[PDB]
């Protein structure tokens, strides 16, 4: 065998060395005993360290793929727009663990998926609705330090900026995974995400990280923004 | 003719876009009407953008090539160390307009070109010193927010820890370019620079970026580092 390292890295995220030159990431699991998704475990005496596959989650594909701000924390609030079955917002819930995550989804289906996969993670508020509506959530959510976003629509942008006006703390970070063909399937992808960007600019994000997440997803990037307000 | 945008990024630095694909980038000149090597210059009124070659200036490569982190903002206070004549010192003095860069340089010879250099930026304390004996100009350099190294020698690794231990502030930080040739001819690069991360690490930095700068230096990455103490 070879030696093996588990650091900390970023807070409550960490880097798993199995001396075998891969890179794999975990997050330290607040409900025990139980795979969300069929996901590697390692147990060391009663924690257990979730391998959080980047394959199936684009956050992880971007720490992977060399993620260098990552706004969220132990005690952050964090507003996670997007369909899931649960695979990222668990491992979102186990980073922020102090704090808590308020998951939007708008069919009935979708969140029965994430409320059976996510299923004891407390710290996790699902809330039926429309990111396109924020305002019928505003009396739920309460300002949040972080918006995650996996939306795959033309309008995904806009979403963030209203989500975010009001949502959002001034100097809280917006993450948006965005799929250049989702938003125009003629204009070249570099192209496409060149204009996004602008339109978060203009929106009141000041950019401070992108990450192609390929070979995990092609033609998708992920951008984090500090929100300054308008 | 393309639109042209110059937009401020980090602090007090400047993206050059003209229109061309090409990633420019530059800092507003503290000495106008000076050219310190040669460099391109865009002069809007009075204001003065010095184009950074990342050709002539590591710090320029790094930026180029990626760094999410840049710690020296305005009013930062500055440890510079390693041979210079006077680039990359004159784009930082720049930057910490509001602030000192303390340039270490041990040959009078290298200072001679230095201070032909740099002359009139007035916020660069030259000091004629060696970087292994920090003990010795440590009546002179006040606690620093960064310290910036980049020095092609076998221990720059331990010089740093030695400097931050003297000089840099807890939460401070520091950012070293390592020319993996200058510590090892044999070994792998990519073993080479794990093995310095460790180094650093051990010596109590978190290491939170990592850019390899090619193909503007070959075998030559950019480590940023939180200092956390021991
Ligand atoms: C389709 S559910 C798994 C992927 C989803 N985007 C997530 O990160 O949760
Ligand atoms: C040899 S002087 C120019 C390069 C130097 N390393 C600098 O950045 O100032």
């Amino acid at each position: 065998m070879e030696d093996i390292k588990i650091k900390e890295i970023f807070e409550n995220i960490y880097e798993v060395d199995l001396g075998d030159g891969l890179k794999r990431i975990a997050t330290k699991s607040i409900v025990k005993g139980k795979k969300v998704y069929d996901e590697k475990i390692i147990k060391i005496g009663d924690e257990e360290y979730r391998i959080w596959n980047p394959n199936k989650s684009k956050l992880a594909a971007a720490i992977i793929k060399g993620l260098k701000v990552m706004p969220i924390k132990r005690d952050s609030k964090i507003l996670y727009l997007g369909a899931s079955a649960g695979t990222t917002p668990s491992h979102v819930a186990d980073i922020a663990d102090k704090g808590i995550v308020y998951a939007i989804e708008y069919a009935p289906r979708i969140m029965r998926e994430l409320l059976d996969a996510c299923a004891e993670r407390e710290n996790i508020i699902p809330i039926l609705g429309d990111a396109n509506k924020p305002q019928e959530y505003a009396n739920i959510v309460e300002k949040v330090d972080v918006i995650y976003e996996d939306v795959a629509q033309p309008n995904q942008a806009e979403i963030l900026i209203k989500n975010a006006k009001w949502f959002l703390k001034k100097g809280g970070y917006g993450m948006i995974a965005i799929k250049a063909r989702s938003i125009d399937v003629t204009k070249d992808p570099k192209e496409i995400f060149k204009e996004q960007k602008e339109i978060l600019e203009a929106g009141g994000f000041k950019i401070v990280d992108e990450v192609d997440i390929e070979p995990f997803e092609k033609d998708h990037v992920m951008f984090v923004g500090i929100w300054e307000g308008k």
